[PDB]
């Protein structure tokens, strides 16, 4: 009741749109699960860890995106020409519950590829992690608002948003100080996947903001819309980088499968 999801009946196609939405990325995330599990194989023992961690971000973000489905799928029947809230069961806080579990996985992914180790490794994730369970934590709560107190939304959406300033900070300052270390030419694609990075996790906060631009049942479709482009990009198509990256510096230091898969 505390999401705008529960305010609006929704016409057939809005309510099918958001279940298709959700359904490929079920589909997507699993696709791609099976892609980085047989890719394994040819990278590095010291990237593999890398690439495990993306079919780990893969099963975690496909099985809340699966259970998003079908509690929307619970929450709602087709009365009298729309659909209609039956169930109190569907909410967006299992997505921000998940990223506590699927953004720590998606930083160390990149601190192993960029070859940090030891201390410097253990340092930089701690602080990193504890960063962005700072952006999540705080976000959630502002979410919880988004319908009675949009300017408590506002206010927890500042602070959870200097975390994520900060922890980009932090994120390019290790890149571009240590893209040199790189091997196989990776040094030019890491910078890419930054921007990536940029762009996809920016996708999320806009997310955020729709109940104050957008309060309405398209709204709650454009929101699901622009998670599935951010989920797509931020976990897969960073994925594949970041195994791309993986497999070519695992070459470089003449690992033999790694040779032969390219
Ligand atoms: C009264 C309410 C409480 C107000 C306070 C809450 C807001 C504080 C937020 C950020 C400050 C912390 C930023 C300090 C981060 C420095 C550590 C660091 O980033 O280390 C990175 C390094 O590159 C890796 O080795
Ligand atoms: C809540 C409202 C507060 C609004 C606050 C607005 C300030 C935004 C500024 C920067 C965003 C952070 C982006 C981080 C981009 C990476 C920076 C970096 O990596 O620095 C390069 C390094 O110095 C080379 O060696
Ligand atoms: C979802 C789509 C996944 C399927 C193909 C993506 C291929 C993109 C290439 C990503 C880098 C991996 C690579 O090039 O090497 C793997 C090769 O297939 C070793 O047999
Ligand atoms: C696969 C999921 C990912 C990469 C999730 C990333 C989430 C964020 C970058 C969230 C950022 C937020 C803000 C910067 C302020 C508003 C609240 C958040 C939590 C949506
Ligand atoms: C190879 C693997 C390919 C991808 C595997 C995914 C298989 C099917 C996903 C099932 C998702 C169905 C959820 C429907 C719930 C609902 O909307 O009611
Ligand atoms: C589609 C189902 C799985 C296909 C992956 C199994 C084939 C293994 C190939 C690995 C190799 O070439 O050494
Ligand atoms: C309060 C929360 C703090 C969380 C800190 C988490 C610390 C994780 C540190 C690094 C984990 C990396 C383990 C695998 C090392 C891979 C390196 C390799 O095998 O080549
Ligand atoms: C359990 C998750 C691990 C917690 C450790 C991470 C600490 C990060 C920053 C804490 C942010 C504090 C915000 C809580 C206030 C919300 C409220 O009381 O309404
Ligand atoms: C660490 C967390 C940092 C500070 C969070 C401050 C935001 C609290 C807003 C409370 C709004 C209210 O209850 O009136
Ligand atoms: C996620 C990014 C967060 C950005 C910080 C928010 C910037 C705040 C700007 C002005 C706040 C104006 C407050 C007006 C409250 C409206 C109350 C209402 O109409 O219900
Ligand atoms: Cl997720």
């Amino acid at each position: 009741m505390k999401n705008i999801e529960s305010l609006f009946d929704y016409s057939a196609g809005q309510f099918e749109f958001i279940d298709h939405l959700l359904t490929m990325g079920v589909g997507v995330h699993f696709a791609a699960l099976i892609f980085f599990l047989v890719v394994s194989q040819f990278v590095a023992p010291k990237y593999r860890i890398a690439t495990a961690l993306s079919c780990i971000v893969m099963v975690s973000a496909g099985l809340i995106l699966n259970s998003q489905a079908v509690m929307w799928t619970d929450a709602y029947a087709y009365v009298d020409g729309s659909y209609q809230l039956q169930d109190l069961t569907f909410s967006n806080g299992y997505r921000y519950v998940n990223w506590m579990a699927t953004i720590p996985c998606l930083l160390l992914q990149l601190l192993i590829v960029l070859n940090l180790k030891g201390k410097e490794l253990f340092s930089t994730a701690t602080w990193l992690i504890l960063a962005a369970w700072g952006m999540i934590i705080t976000g959630y709560v502002g979410q919880l608002y988004e319908v009675d107190d949009i300017a408590q939304l506002m206010i927890w959406g500042a602070v959870s948003t200097a975390f994520f300033v900060v922890m980009n900070w932090i994120v390019g300052t290790k890149i571009f100080k240590n893209r040199a270390t790189m091997l196989g030419g990776t040094d030019s694609t890491i910078t890419k996947v930054f921007w990536l990075m940029m762009f996809a996790w920016t996708l999320y906060p806009i997310a955020y903001l729709v109940p104050a631009f957008m309060n309405n049942a398209d709204g709650v479709v454009l929101r699901q819309l622009l998670f599935t482009i951010a989920d797509i990009s931020s976990k897969v198509i960073y994925g594949l980088m970041i195994t791309y990256i993986a497999i070519q510096q695992s070459a470089a230091a003449g690992y033999v499968p790694a040779q032969q898969a390219l």
